[PDB]
Protein backbone atom coordinates (compact mmCIF):
# COMPACT_ATOMS: atom_id res chain seq x y z
CA UNK A 1 0.00 0.00 0.00
CA UNK A 2 1.40 3.08 -1.15
CA UNK A 3 0.59 5.87 1.66
CA UNK A 4 2.20 9.20 2.73
CA UNK A 5 1.49 11.58 6.10
CA UNK A 6 1.15 15.21 4.76
CA UNK A 7 0.79 17.84 7.81
CA UNK A 8 -3.02 17.97 6.87
CA UNK A 9 -4.04 13.87 6.55
CA UNK A 10 -2.45 11.29 4.94
CA UNK A 11 -2.60 10.82 1.22
CA UNK A 12 -2.31 7.42 -0.98
CA UNK A 13 -1.66 7.17 -3.98
CA UNK A 14 -0.81 4.77 -7.27
CA UNK A 15 1.92 3.21 -9.02
CA UNK A 16 2.89 3.61 -13.06
CA UNK A 17 5.03 1.35 -14.95
CA UNK A 18 7.26 3.60 -17.07
CA UNK A 19 10.00 2.66 -19.56
CA UNK A 20 10.90 -0.94 -17.59
CA UNK A 21 10.87 0.65 -13.85
CA UNK A 22 8.14 2.16 -11.85
CA UNK A 23 7.28 5.70 -10.88
CA UNK A 24 4.70 6.61 -7.86
CA UNK A 25 1.96 9.12 -8.37
CA UNK A 26 -0.24 11.53 -6.13
CA UNK A 27 -3.17 12.55 -8.16
CA UNK A 28 -5.18 15.41 -7.10
CA UNK A 29 -3.92 16.47 -3.71
CA UNK A 30 -6.28 19.43 -2.46
CA UNK A 31 -4.34 21.79 -1.06
CA UNK A 32 -6.85 24.94 0.23
CA UNK A 33 -10.29 24.68 0.74
CA UNK A 34 -12.77 25.01 -1.86
CA UNK A 35 -13.43 28.27 -3.08
CA UNK A 36 -16.84 28.55 -2.93
CA UNK A 37 -19.79 30.50 -2.20
CA UNK A 38 -18.49 33.21 -0.08
CA UNK A 39 -14.70 31.96 -0.54
CA UNK A 40 -15.52 32.60 -4.31
CA UNK A 41 -12.94 35.63 -6.03
CA UNK A 42 -11.33 35.35 -2.46
CA UNK A 43 -7.39 34.73 -2.21
CA UNK A 44 -7.18 31.09 -1.31
CA UNK A 45 -7.65 29.73 2.35
CA UNK A 46 -5.93 26.84 4.18
CA UNK A 47 -6.85 23.58 5.02
CA UNK A 48 -7.06 22.39 8.04
CA UNK A 49 -6.87 18.17 8.30
CA UNK A 50 -8.79 14.86 7.32
CA UNK A 51 -8.40 12.42 9.77
CA UNK A 52 -8.84 9.57 7.25
CA UNK A 53 -6.97 8.28 3.84
CA UNK A 54 -7.66 10.72 0.75
CA UNK A 55 -6.72 8.64 -2.40
CA UNK A 56 -5.00 10.74 -4.78
CA UNK A 57 -6.13 8.01 -7.71
CA UNK A 58 -7.29 10.19 -10.03
CA UNK A 59 -7.14 14.28 -11.50
CA UNK A 60 -9.29 16.10 -10.04
CA UNK A 61 -11.63 18.29 -11.24
CA UNK A 62 -10.40 21.73 -13.54
CA UNK A 63 -11.17 24.88 -12.90
CA UNK A 64 -14.26 26.90 -14.67
CA UNK A 65 -13.65 28.18 -17.88
CA UNK A 66 -14.48 28.84 -21.16
CA UNK A 67 -13.79 25.40 -23.48
CA UNK A 68 -11.95 26.10 -27.34
CA UNK A 69 -14.98 24.79 -29.73
CA UNK A 70 -13.74 26.71 -32.77
CA UNK A 71 -12.37 23.04 -34.58
CA UNK A 72 -14.52 20.19 -32.91
CA UNK A 73 -13.09 17.01 -33.21
CA UNK A 74 -9.33 19.01 -34.24
CA UNK A 75 -6.67 17.24 -31.91
CA UNK A 76 -4.83 20.29 -32.20
CA UNK A 77 -7.21 22.40 -30.35
CA UNK A 78 -8.49 19.94 -28.19
CA UNK A 79 -5.63 18.42 -26.52
CA UNK A 80 -5.76 21.65 -24.64
CA UNK A 81 -9.35 21.83 -23.90
CA UNK A 82 -9.65 20.32 -19.92
CA UNK A 83 -9.89 16.46 -19.68
CA UNK A 84 -11.49 16.39 -16.16
CA UNK A 85 -14.80 18.12 -14.90
CA UNK A 86 -15.29 21.22 -14.31
CA UNK A 87 -15.97 23.00 -10.71
CA UNK A 88 -14.99 25.89 -8.64
CA UNK A 89 -13.99 23.27 -6.33
CA UNK A 90 -10.93 22.50 -8.20
CA UNK A 91 -7.82 23.59 -6.12
CA UNK A 92 -5.45 20.34 -6.02
CA UNK A 93 -2.08 19.21 -6.90
CA UNK A 94 0.00 16.38 -8.52
CA UNK A 95 2.97 15.04 -7.52
CA UNK A 96 5.12 12.22 -9.51
CA UNK A 97 8.03 10.17 -7.30
CA UNK A 98 10.50 8.34 -8.55
CA UNK A 99 10.77 4.82 -7.43
CA UNK A 100 12.79 3.65 -5.61
CA UNK A 101 11.83 6.71 -3.18
CA UNK A 102 14.22 9.40 -3.50
CA UNK A 103 16.00 10.73 -0.02
CA UNK A 104 16.59 14.44 -1.29
CA UNK A 105 15.34 15.07 -4.89
CA UNK A 106 15.05 18.21 -6.62
CA UNK A 107 11.50 19.50 -7.37
CA UNK A 108 9.96 20.70 -10.88
CA UNK A 109 7.09 22.93 -10.18
CA UNK A 110 5.02 22.97 -13.44
CA UNK A 111 2.38 25.66 -13.95
CA UNK A 112 0.30 25.65 -17.17
CA UNK A 113 -0.47 28.48 -19.22
CA UNK A 114 -3.59 29.31 -21.44
CA UNK A 115 -3.81 33.32 -21.46
CA UNK A 116 -5.40 33.11 -17.75
CA UNK A 117 -8.49 31.99 -18.88
CA UNK A 118 -8.27 28.45 -19.19
CA UNK A 119 -5.65 25.40 -18.43
CA UNK A 120 -5.40 22.68 -16.17
CA UNK A 121 -2.73 20.53 -14.32
CA UNK A 122 -3.98 17.33 -15.82
CA UNK A 123 -3.64 17.47 -19.63
CA UNK A 124 -1.68 14.65 -21.38
CA UNK A 125 1.10 17.01 -22.50
CA UNK A 126 2.06 17.75 -18.94
CA UNK A 127 2.51 14.44 -17.62
CA UNK A 128 5.18 14.30 -15.38
CA UNK A 129 5.76 10.73 -14.87
CA UNK A 130 8.75 10.24 -17.08
CA UNK A 131 10.42 13.65 -16.03
CA UNK A 132 10.62 11.55 -12.86
CA UNK A 133 11.49 8.29 -14.16
CA UNK A 134 13.96 9.76 -16.67
CA UNK A 135 15.92 12.22 -14.21
CA UNK A 136 14.95 10.90 -11.00
CA UNK A 137 13.45 14.22 -9.89
CA UNK A 138 10.00 15.37 -8.36
CA UNK A 139 7.40 16.81 -10.56
CA UNK A 140 4.57 19.15 -9.11
CA UNK A 141 1.80 20.64 -10.67
CA UNK A 142 -1.26 22.61 -9.58
CA UNK A 143 -4.80 23.64 -10.47
CA UNK A 144 -5.22 28.09 -10.30
CA UNK A 145 -8.47 29.28 -10.92
CA UNK A 146 -8.66 31.16 -13.86
CA UNK A 147 -10.63 33.84 -15.56
CA UNK A 148 -12.86 36.16 -13.84
CA UNK A 149 -13.01 33.73 -10.38
CA UNK A 150 -9.25 34.11 -10.78
CA UNK A 151 -8.09 37.58 -11.07
CA UNK A 152 -11.41 39.91 -10.85
CA UNK A 153 -9.87 42.77 -9.41
CA UNK A 154 -11.27 45.43 -6.80
CA UNK A 155 -8.34 46.41 -5.52
CA UNK A 156 -7.66 46.75 -1.88
CA UNK A 157 -10.85 44.98 -1.20
CA UNK A 158 -10.40 41.77 0.30
CA UNK A 159 -13.71 40.46 -0.84
CA UNK A 160 -11.79 40.49 -4.83
CA UNK A 161 -8.38 41.88 -4.57
CA UNK A 162 -7.28 40.34 -7.76
CA UNK A 163 -4.37 37.91 -8.27
CA UNK A 164 -6.34 35.19 -6.40
CA UNK A 165 -4.81 32.39 -9.30
CA UNK A 166 -1.44 33.51 -8.43
CA UNK A 167 -2.13 33.03 -5.10
CA UNK A 168 -3.57 29.60 -5.73
CA UNK A 169 0.15 29.21 -7.23
CA UNK A 170 1.91 30.16 -4.28
CA UNK A 171 -0.03 28.66 -1.67
CA UNK A 172 0.63 25.52 -3.59
CA UNK A 173 4.19 26.24 -3.98
CA UNK A 174 3.50 26.94 0.06
CA UNK A 175 2.29 22.99 0.50
CA UNK A 176 5.68 21.60 -1.35
CA UNK A 177 7.89 23.68 1.34
CA UNK A 178 5.57 22.12 3.90
CA UNK A 179 5.47 18.50 2.54
CA UNK A 180 7.61 17.32 0.01
CA UNK A 181 10.40 16.32 2.03
CA UNK A 182 7.74 13.84 3.45
CA UNK A 183 7.97 11.91 -0.62
CA UNK A 184 11.56 12.28 -0.76
CA UNK A 185 11.82 15.65 -2.26
CA UNK A 186 14.49 18.87 -1.31
CA UNK A 187 12.47 22.09 -0.47
CA UNK A 188 15.59 24.00 -0.40
CA UNK A 189 16.15 22.57 -4.52
CA UNK A 190 12.86 23.73 -6.25
CA UNK A 191 12.66 24.76 -9.53
CA UNK A 192 9.66 26.40 -11.11
CA UNK A 193 8.77 26.11 -14.95
CA UNK A 194 5.70 26.85 -17.06
CA UNK A 195 4.51 28.22 -20.83
CA UNK A 196 2.59 30.87 -21.99
CA UNK A 197 1.04 32.36 -18.60
CA UNK A 198 2.00 29.80 -17.03
CA UNK A 199 6.22 31.22 -17.60
CA UNK A 200 4.30 34.97 -16.96
CA UNK A 201 3.27 33.50 -13.56
CA UNK A 202 6.71 32.23 -13.18
CA UNK A 203 8.24 35.37 -13.67
CA UNK A 204 5.75 37.21 -11.36
CA UNK A 205 6.99 34.58 -8.69
CA UNK A 206 10.57 36.26 -9.22
CA UNK A 207 9.20 39.87 -7.85
CA UNK A 208 6.62 38.91 -5.10
CA UNK A 209 8.31 38.83 -1.70
CA UNK A 210 5.60 35.78 -0.32
CA UNK A 211 7.19 33.65 -3.30
CA UNK A 212 11.04 34.30 -2.48
CA UNK A 213 11.55 31.61 -0.14
CA UNK A 214 8.82 28.81 -2.12
CA UNK A 215 11.30 28.02 -4.89
CA UNK A 216 15.07 28.34 -6.07
CA UNK A 217 15.30 28.90 -10.05
CA UNK A 218 12.87 29.22 -12.59
CA UNK A 219 12.94 28.16 -15.90
CA UNK A 220 10.32 30.06 -18.80
CA UNK A 221 9.18 28.91 -21.90
CA UNK A 222 7.18 31.79 -24.24
CA UNK A 223 6.29 33.68 -21.35
CA UNK A 224 7.47 36.42 -18.92
CA UNK A 225 5.47 39.30 -17.39
CA UNK A 226 7.07 42.06 -19.97
CA UNK A 227 4.70 40.44 -22.67
CA UNK A 228 2.23 42.89 -23.99
CA UNK A 229 -0.53 40.18 -22.75
CA UNK A 230 1.04 39.84 -19.37
CA UNK A 231 -0.53 42.26 -16.80
CA UNK A 232 -2.90 44.73 -16.75
CA UNK A 233 -2.70 48.56 -15.17
CA UNK A 234 -5.12 48.44 -12.12
CA UNK A 235 -7.16 51.13 -13.38
CA UNK A 236 -8.24 48.90 -16.30
CA UNK A 237 -8.55 46.10 -14.48
CA UNK A 238 -11.15 47.61 -12.30
CA UNK A 239 -13.25 48.98 -15.45
CA UNK A 240 -13.58 45.50 -16.48
CA UNK A 241 -14.52 44.11 -13.29
CA UNK A 242 -17.59 46.61 -13.53
CA UNK A 243 -18.35 46.09 -16.68
CA UNK A 244 -18.80 42.35 -16.28
CA UNK A 245 -21.02 43.73 -13.33
CA UNK A 246 -23.03 45.13 -15.64
CA UNK A 247 -23.58 42.46 -17.92
CA UNK A 248 -24.54 39.82 -14.80
CA UNK A 249 -26.76 42.52 -13.32
CA UNK A 250 -24.71 43.08 -10.15
CA UNK A 251 -23.78 46.88 -10.46
CA UNK A 252 -24.25 48.23 -7.07
CA UNK A 253 -23.16 51.51 -5.19
CA UNK A 254 -20.86 49.63 -2.79
CA UNK A 255 -18.33 47.43 -3.72
CA UNK A 256 -18.64 44.50 -1.25
CA UNK A 257 -22.30 44.59 -2.43
CA UNK A 258 -21.11 43.77 -6.28
CA UNK A 259 -19.23 41.09 -5.15
CA UNK A 260 -22.16 39.64 -3.58
CA UNK A 261 -24.54 39.99 -6.14
CA UNK A 262 -22.03 38.10 -8.33
CA UNK A 263 -21.20 35.54 -5.93
CA UNK A 264 -24.65 33.93 -6.24
CA UNK A 265 -24.58 33.97 -10.53
CA UNK A 266 -24.00 30.61 -11.60
CA UNK A 267 -20.26 29.61 -12.64
CA UNK A 268 -22.11 29.42 -16.27
CA UNK A 269 -23.39 33.33 -16.64
CA UNK A 270 -19.74 34.69 -15.20
CA UNK A 271 -18.13 32.83 -17.77
CA UNK A 272 -20.50 33.65 -20.30
CA UNK A 273 -19.92 37.48 -20.38
CA UNK A 274 -16.07 37.21 -19.34
CA UNK A 275 -15.36 38.25 -23.20
CA UNK A 276 -17.25 41.19 -23.48
CA UNK A 277 -15.60 42.69 -20.80
CA UNK A 278 -13.29 44.29 -23.46
CA UNK A 279 -14.60 45.89 -26.89
CA UNK A 280 -12.31 43.15 -28.37
CA UNK A 281 -10.52 41.13 -29.17
CA UNK A 282 -7.38 39.82 -30.39
CA UNK A 283 -7.11 35.97 -30.07
CA UNK A 284 -4.66 36.60 -27.57
CA UNK A 285 -6.55 38.40 -25.23
CA UNK A 286 -6.40 38.29 -21.41
CA UNK A 287 -9.40 39.91 -20.02
CA UNK A 288 -8.85 39.39 -16.43
CA UNK A 289 -5.08 38.55 -15.52
CA UNK A 290 -2.78 39.62 -13.09
CA UNK A 291 -2.94 43.39 -11.94
CA UNK A 292 -1.05 45.52 -9.28
CA UNK A 293 -3.11 44.20 -6.46
CA UNK A 294 -0.93 46.17 -3.78
CA UNK A 295 0.15 42.25 -2.40
CA UNK A 296 1.33 40.11 -4.87
CA UNK A 297 2.77 42.63 -7.00
CA UNK A 298 3.48 46.21 -5.11
CA UNK A 299 4.05 47.88 -8.35
CA UNK A 300 4.04 47.68 -12.01
CA UNK A 301 6.45 45.08 -12.64
CA UNK A 302 8.52 46.17 -15.33
CA UNK A 303 9.67 49.14 -12.71
CA UNK A 304 10.71 46.24 -10.00
CA UNK A 305 12.98 44.37 -12.70
CA UNK A 306 14.75 48.02 -13.22
CA UNK A 307 15.17 48.76 -10.15
CA UNK A 308 16.40 45.28 -9.50
CA UNK A 309 14.07 44.09 -7.12
CA UNK A 310 13.40 40.80 -8.17
CA UNK A 311 15.14 37.88 -6.57
CA UNK A 312 18.28 36.71 -7.94
CA UNK A 313 18.79 33.23 -8.79
CA UNK A 314 19.80 31.31 -12.52
CA UNK A 315 16.52 31.83 -14.82
CA UNK A 316 16.29 29.53 -18.25
CA UNK A 317 14.07 31.37 -20.54
CA UNK A 318 13.33 30.63 -24.47
CA UNK A 319 10.98 30.84 -27.37
CA UNK A 320 9.62 29.02 -30.60
CA UNK A 321 10.13 30.14 -33.64
CA UNK A 322 6.72 30.39 -35.15
CA UNK A 323 5.13 31.46 -31.54
CA UNK A 324 2.85 33.71 -33.82
CA UNK A 325 0.94 31.31 -36.25
CA UNK A 326 -1.18 29.65 -33.39
CA UNK A 327 -3.04 32.77 -33.31
CA UNK A 328 -3.60 33.93 -36.86
CA UNK A 329 -6.52 31.06 -37.19
CA UNK A 330 -8.64 32.63 -35.28
CA UNK A 331 -9.34 35.38 -36.52
CA UNK A 332 -7.26 36.89 -39.03
CA UNK A 333 -9.17 36.92 -42.67
CA UNK A 334 -7.74 34.80 -45.10
CA UNK A 335 -6.00 32.45 -42.67
CA UNK A 336 -7.26 28.45 -42.01
CA UNK A 337 -5.45 25.49 -40.75
CA UNK A 338 -6.77 23.88 -43.72
CA UNK A 339 -5.54 26.49 -46.61
CA UNK A 340 -1.89 27.21 -47.07
CA UNK A 341 -3.29 30.40 -46.29
CA UNK A 342 -1.39 32.46 -49.03
CA UNK A 343 -2.58 36.11 -47.92
CA UNK A 344 -2.86 39.48 -49.94
CA UNK A 345 -0.96 42.98 -48.94
CA UNK A 346 -4.63 44.07 -47.82
CA UNK A 347 -5.11 40.59 -46.08
CA UNK A 348 -2.07 41.58 -44.01
CA UNK A 349 -2.89 44.71 -42.95
CA UNK A 350 -6.39 43.55 -42.30
CA UNK A 351 -4.75 41.00 -40.17
CA UNK A 352 -2.77 43.95 -38.66
CA UNK A 353 -6.10 45.97 -37.52
CA UNK A 354 -6.81 42.52 -35.54
CA UNK A 355 -3.61 42.19 -33.72
CA UNK A 356 -3.29 46.15 -33.24
CA UNK A 357 -6.64 48.11 -32.48
CA UNK A 358 -5.23 50.74 -30.83
CA UNK A 359 -3.03 51.73 -33.17
CA UNK A 360 -2.65 54.88 -35.72
CA UNK A 361 -2.96 54.12 -39.32
CA UNK A 362 1.10 55.97 -38.85
CA UNK A 363 2.19 52.64 -36.89
CA UNK A 364 0.67 50.69 -39.09
CA UNK A 365 2.18 51.34 -42.17
CA UNK A 366 5.92 51.16 -40.25
CA UNK A 367 4.79 47.75 -39.15
CA UNK A 368 4.18 46.57 -41.97
CA UNK A 369 7.16 48.61 -43.80
CA UNK A 370 9.92 46.54 -41.50
CA UNK A 371 8.36 43.29 -42.01
CA UNK A 372 8.17 43.53 -46.05
CA UNK A 373 11.99 43.57 -47.23
CA UNK A 374 11.34 40.84 -48.73
CA UNK A 375 14.39 38.36 -49.54
CA UNK A 376 12.71 36.94 -53.02
CA UNK A 377 10.52 39.74 -53.71
CA UNK A 378 7.88 37.54 -55.32
CA UNK A 379 7.44 34.65 -53.03
CA UNK A 380 3.60 34.53 -52.11
CA UNK A 381 4.05 32.80 -48.25
CA UNK A 382 5.80 36.45 -47.99
CA UNK A 383 2.91 38.36 -46.55
CA UNK A 384 1.19 35.30 -44.68
CA UNK A 385 4.82 34.47 -43.01
CA UNK A 386 5.40 38.22 -42.14
CA UNK A 387 2.53 38.58 -40.43
CA UNK A 388 3.20 35.28 -38.31
CA UNK A 389 6.51 37.00 -37.47
CA UNK A 390 5.28 40.13 -36.46
CA UNK A 391 2.41 38.61 -33.54
CA UNK A 392 5.35 36.03 -32.81
CA UNK A 393 8.58 39.11 -32.15
CA UNK A 394 6.18 41.24 -30.65
CA UNK A 395 3.96 39.02 -28.49
CA UNK A 396 6.73 36.53 -27.13
CA UNK A 397 10.49 36.61 -28.84
CA UNK A 398 11.18 40.57 -28.39
CA UNK A 399 9.64 40.68 -24.55
CA UNK A 400 11.56 37.11 -23.99
CA UNK A 401 15.04 38.69 -24.50
CA UNK A 402 14.03 41.87 -22.98
CA UNK A 403 13.16 39.89 -20.10
CA UNK A 404 16.44 38.47 -19.98
CA UNK A 405 18.80 41.03 -20.81
CA UNK A 406 17.62 43.03 -18.27
CA UNK A 407 16.95 39.83 -15.55
CA UNK A 408 20.97 39.29 -16.65
CA UNK A 409 22.03 42.77 -16.00
CA UNK A 410 21.76 41.98 -11.79
CA UNK A 411 24.80 39.43 -12.04
CA UNK A 412 22.72 35.81 -12.39
CA UNK A 413 23.65 33.73 -14.96
CA UNK A 414 20.33 33.29 -17.65
CA UNK A 415 20.49 30.95 -20.20
CA UNK A 416 18.47 31.54 -23.43
CA UNK A 417 17.32 28.90 -25.96
CA UNK A 418 15.43 28.87 -29.55
CA UNK A 419 13.24 26.37 -30.52
CA UNK A 420 13.41 25.25 -34.06
CA UNK A 421 11.94 21.54 -34.13
CA UNK A 422 8.44 21.12 -35.57
CA UNK A 423 6.93 17.86 -34.22
CA UNK A 424 6.51 14.87 -36.83
CA UNK A 425 3.04 14.77 -35.04
CA UNK A 426 2.14 17.95 -34.94
CA UNK A 427 -1.07 18.16 -36.12
CA UNK A 428 -1.79 21.51 -37.40
CA UNK A 429 -0.43 22.21 -41.42
CA UNK A 430 2.81 22.25 -42.08
CA UNK A 431 2.91 26.51 -43.07
CA UNK A 432 2.05 26.92 -38.79
CA UNK A 433 5.53 26.12 -38.45
CA UNK A 434 7.17 25.19 -34.94
CA UNK A 435 3.94 26.52 -32.97
CA UNK A 436 3.59 28.15 -29.60
CA UNK A 437 2.84 25.61 -27.16
CA UNK A 438 4.46 22.46 -28.98
CA UNK A 439 7.75 22.76 -27.25
CA UNK A 440 5.68 21.15 -24.20
CA UNK A 441 5.67 17.77 -25.15
CA UNK A 442 9.95 17.98 -25.65
CA UNK A 443 10.25 18.59 -22.40
CA UNK A 444 8.02 16.64 -20.28
CA UNK A 445 9.45 13.76 -22.79
CA UNK A 446 7.01 12.22 -24.44
CA UNK A 447 8.53 10.94 -27.52
CA UNK A 448 10.85 8.58 -25.21
CA UNK A 449 7.76 6.06 -25.39
CA UNK A 450 8.53 4.80 -28.57
CA UNK A 451 5.30 3.43 -29.04
CA UNK A 452 3.74 6.54 -30.17
CA UNK A 453 5.38 6.36 -33.76
CA UNK A 454 8.03 9.58 -32.97
CA UNK A 455 10.91 9.77 -34.90
CA UNK A 456 13.92 8.89 -33.04
CA UNK A 457 15.50 11.59 -33.80
CA UNK A 458 12.28 13.09 -31.85
CA UNK A 459 13.39 11.10 -28.96
CA UNK A 460 17.18 11.75 -28.91
CA UNK A 461 16.61 15.93 -28.69
CA UNK A 462 14.03 14.98 -26.45
CA UNK A 463 16.24 13.08 -23.94
CA UNK A 464 18.58 16.29 -24.55
CA UNK A 465 15.82 18.42 -23.36
CA UNK A 466 14.51 16.56 -20.52
CA UNK A 467 18.26 16.40 -19.00
CA UNK A 468 19.29 19.74 -19.92
CA UNK A 469 15.88 20.99 -17.94
CA UNK A 470 16.62 18.49 -14.64
CA UNK A 471 20.43 19.75 -14.67
CA UNK A 472 19.48 23.46 -14.48
CA UNK A 473 17.25 22.54 -11.79
CA UNK A 474 19.90 20.20 -9.93
CA UNK A 475 22.79 22.39 -10.63
CA UNK A 476 21.54 25.71 -12.04
CA UNK A 477 23.69 24.88 -15.57
CA UNK A 478 21.83 23.61 -18.44
CA UNK A 479 24.85 21.22 -19.08
CA UNK A 480 23.58 17.86 -20.78
CA UNK A 481 27.08 15.96 -20.39
CA UNK A 482 30.63 17.44 -19.92
CA UNK A 483 31.67 15.63 -23.42
CA UNK A 484 30.31 15.37 -26.97
CA UNK A 485 27.90 18.04 -26.21
CA UNK A 486 27.08 21.54 -26.85
CA UNK A 487 28.16 23.87 -23.92
CA UNK A 488 25.26 26.57 -23.46
CA UNK A 489 26.42 29.63 -22.40
CA UNK A 490 25.38 32.50 -20.83
CA UNK A 491 23.17 35.04 -21.76
CA UNK A 492 24.96 38.43 -21.46
CA UNK A 493 23.52 41.96 -22.46
CA UNK A 494 26.89 42.23 -24.33
CA UNK A 495 27.02 39.00 -26.51
CA UNK A 496 23.48 37.26 -26.44
CA UNK A 497 24.66 34.51 -27.20
CA UNK A 498 21.43 31.70 -27.13
CA UNK A 499 21.28 27.76 -27.88
CA UNK A 500 19.35 26.14 -30.92
CA UNK A 501 17.43 23.43 -30.15
CA UNK A 502 16.66 20.96 -33.15
CA UNK A 503 17.35 17.69 -34.33
CA UNK A 504 19.39 18.82 -37.04
CA UNK A 505 21.90 20.43 -34.69
CA UNK A 506 22.15 22.72 -31.47
CA UNK A 507 24.72 25.05 -32.61
CA UNK A 508 25.54 28.71 -30.12
CA UNK A 509 24.31 31.62 -31.88
CA UNK A 510 23.68 35.71 -31.02
CA UNK A 511 21.88 38.64 -31.32
CA UNK A 512 18.61 36.73 -31.91
CA UNK A 513 15.99 38.56 -34.47
CA UNK A 514 17.89 42.00 -33.45
CA UNK A 515 16.48 43.39 -36.20
CA UNK A 516 13.26 42.60 -35.44
CA UNK A 517 13.77 43.64 -32.01
CA UNK A 518 14.93 46.63 -32.34
CA UNK A 519 12.12 48.11 -33.90
CA UNK A 520 9.56 46.97 -31.32
CA UNK A 521 12.18 48.06 -27.91
CA UNK A 522 12.91 51.70 -29.88
CA UNK A 523 10.46 52.54 -32.10
CA UNK A 524 7.14 51.02 -31.77
CA UNK A 525 6.45 52.68 -28.53
CA UNK A 526 6.76 56.25 -30.00
CA UNK A 527 3.63 55.70 -32.26
C1 LIG B 1 27.25 18.90 -15.22
O1 LIG B 1 26.36 17.87 -15.21
C2 LIG B 1 26.94 16.76 -14.54
C3 LIG B 1 26.09 15.56 -14.87
O2 LIG B 1 26.00 15.38 -16.28
C4 LIG B 1 27.06 17.04 -13.05
O3 LIG B 1 28.06 16.14 -12.57
C5 LIG B 1 27.92 15.38 -11.33
O4 LIG B 1 27.03 14.26 -11.37
C6 LIG B 1 27.33 13.29 -10.35
C7 LIG B 1 26.39 12.13 -10.56
O5 LIG B 1 26.82 11.31 -11.64
C8 LIG B 1 27.21 13.92 -8.96
O6 LIG B 1 27.63 12.97 -7.99
C9 LIG B 1 28.05 15.18 -8.85
O7 LIG B 1 27.80 15.83 -7.60
C10 LIG B 1 27.75 16.13 -10.00
N1 LIG B 1 28.59 17.31 -9.94
C11 LIG B 1 28.42 18.29 -9.05
C12 LIG B 1 29.36 19.45 -9.15
O8 LIG B 1 27.53 18.25 -8.20
C13 LIG B 1 27.58 18.45 -12.74
O9 LIG B 1 27.01 18.91 -11.51
C14 LIG B 1 27.34 19.52 -13.83
N2 LIG B 1 28.41 20.49 -13.77
C15 LIG B 1 28.24 21.82 -13.81
C16 LIG B 1 29.49 22.64 -13.72
O10 LIG B 1 27.13 22.33 -13.93
C1 LIG C 1 3.87 -1.09 -6.69
O1 LIG C 1 2.54 -1.74 -6.49
C2 LIG C 1 2.15 -2.19 -5.17
C3 LIG C 1 1.73 -0.97 -4.39
O2 LIG C 1 0.57 -1.23 -3.60
C4 LIG C 1 3.25 -3.00 -4.47
O3 LIG C 1 2.74 -4.27 -4.10
C5 LIG C 1 4.45 -3.16 -5.39
O4 LIG C 1 5.50 -3.82 -4.69
C6 LIG C 1 4.93 -1.79 -5.83
N1 LIG C 1 6.22 -1.87 -6.51
C7 LIG C 1 6.45 -2.61 -7.61
C8 LIG C 1 7.85 -2.56 -8.14
O5 LIG C 1 5.58 -3.28 -8.15
C1 LIG D 1 -10.61 4.91 -0.98
O1 LIG D 1 -11.01 5.65 0.16
C2 LIG D 1 -12.17 5.09 0.80
C3 LIG D 1 -12.60 6.09 1.85
O2 LIG D 1 -12.49 7.42 1.34
C4 LIG D 1 -11.81 3.72 1.37
O3 LIG D 1 -12.96 3.15 1.98
C5 LIG D 1 -11.31 2.81 0.25
O4 LIG D 1 -10.88 1.57 0.80
C6 LIG D 1 -10.18 3.48 -0.55
N1 LIG D 1 -9.84 2.67 -1.71
C7 LIG D 1 -8.92 1.69 -1.73
C8 LIG D 1 -8.20 1.42 -0.45
O5 LIG D 1 -8.69 1.04 -2.75
C1 LIG E 1 18.91 18.06 1.46
O1 LIG E 1 19.82 19.03 0.95
C2 LIG E 1 19.95 20.22 1.74
C3 LIG E 1 20.88 21.14 0.99
O2 LIG E 1 20.55 21.17 -0.40
C4 LIG E 1 20.46 19.85 3.13
O3 LIG E 1 20.57 21.02 3.94
C5 LIG E 1 19.52 18.85 3.77
O4 LIG E 1 20.03 18.44 5.03
C6 LIG E 1 19.34 17.63 2.86
N1 LIG E 1 18.38 16.70 3.43
C7 LIG E 1 18.58 15.38 3.50
C8 LIG E 1 19.89 14.88 2.96
O5 LIG E 1 17.75 14.62 3.98
C1 LIG F 1 -15.13 51.20 -19.22
O1 LIG F 1 -15.93 50.22 -19.94
C2 LIG F 1 -16.87 50.70 -20.91
C3 LIG F 1 -17.37 49.46 -21.63
O2 LIG F 1 -18.79 49.44 -21.76
C4 LIG F 1 -16.23 51.70 -21.88
O3 LIG F 1 -17.23 52.29 -22.70
C5 LIG F 1 -15.47 52.77 -21.11
O4 LIG F 1 -14.82 53.65 -22.03
C6 LIG F 1 -14.44 52.12 -20.21
N1 LIG F 1 -13.62 53.12 -19.54
C7 LIG F 1 -12.28 53.05 -19.51
C8 LIG F 1 -11.66 51.87 -20.20
O5 LIG F 1 -11.61 53.90 -18.95
C1 LIG G 1 -9.42 29.34 -47.05
O1 LIG G 1 -8.93 30.51 -47.73
C2 LIG G 1 -9.90 31.48 -48.15
C3 LIG G 1 -9.14 32.56 -48.88
O2 LIG G 1 -9.58 33.86 -48.50
C4 LIG G 1 -10.65 31.99 -46.93
O3 LIG G 1 -11.62 32.95 -47.33
C5 LIG G 1 -11.33 30.82 -46.25
O4 LIG G 1 -12.02 31.27 -45.09
C6 LIG G 1 -10.30 29.75 -45.85
N1 LIG G 1 -10.97 28.59 -45.27
C7 LIG G 1 -11.93 27.87 -45.88
C8 LIG G 1 -12.49 26.73 -45.09
O5 LIG G 1 -12.31 28.12 -47.02
C1 LIG H 1 3.10 3.78 -35.28
O1 LIG H 1 1.71 3.55 -34.82
C2 LIG H 1 1.50 3.10 -33.47
C3 LIG H 1 1.53 4.33 -32.59
O2 LIG H 1 0.38 4.40 -31.74
C4 LIG H 1 2.53 2.05 -33.08
O3 LIG H 1 1.89 1.03 -32.31
C5 LIG H 1 3.14 1.45 -34.33
O4 LIG H 1 3.98 0.35 -33.99
C6 LIG H 1 3.95 2.52 -35.05
N1 LIG H 1 4.50 2.00 -36.30
C7 LIG H 1 3.76 1.62 -37.35
C8 LIG H 1 4.52 1.12 -38.54
O5 LIG H 1 2.53 1.66 -37.34
CL1 LIG I 1 17.85 40.93 -3.81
Amino acid sequence: DIIIATKNGKVRGMNLTVFGGTVTAFLGIPYAQPPLGRLRFKKPQSLTKWSDIWNATKYANSCCQNIDQSFPGFHGSEMWNPNTDLSEDCLYLNVWIPAPKPKNATVLIWIYGGGFQTGTSSLHVYDGKFLARVERVIVVSMNYRVGALGFLALPGNPEAPGNMGLFDQQLALQWVQKNIAAFGGNPKSVTLFGESAGAASVSLHLLSPGSHSLFTRAILQSGSFNAPWAVTSLYEARNRTLNLAKLTGCSRENETEIIKCLRNKDPQEILLNEAFVVPYGTPLSVNFGPTVDGDFLTDMPDILLELGQFKKTQILVGVNKDEGTAFLVYGAPGFSKDNNSIITRKEFQEGLKIFFPGVSEFGKESILFHYTDWVDDQRPENYREALGDVVGDYNFICPALEFTKKFSEWGNNAFFYYFEHRSSKLPWPEWMGVMHGYEIEFVFGLPLERRDNYTKAEEILSRSIVKRWANFAKYGNPNETQNNSTSWPVFKSTEQKYLTLNTESTRIMTKLRAQQCRFWTSFFPKV
